[PDB]
């Protein structure tokens, strides 16, 4: 469906070093890949492919 930051139902991206943790995640989510990105407006956190909409990424705001 959509592309971006898979976040938790709070607006809180996921850290990573490693893309192989993003791509499980992601695909995990029902994704189909994900790769860690280390320069985001929240530091190095996972971006996934195609995620469904049951699934949140980040949006405008804060993560509490």
């Amino acid at each position: 469906g959509e592309d971006g930051y898979i976040a938790d139902g709070d607006n809180c991206t996921y850290i990573c070093t490693f893309n192989n943790y993003c791509h499980a995640l992601c695909t995990d989510k029902k994704g189909d890949s994900g790769a860690c990105d280390w320069w985001v407006p929240y530091g190095v956190v996972c971006w996934c492919e195609d995620l469904p909409t049951p699934v949140p990424i980040r949006g405008s705001g804060k993560c509490r």
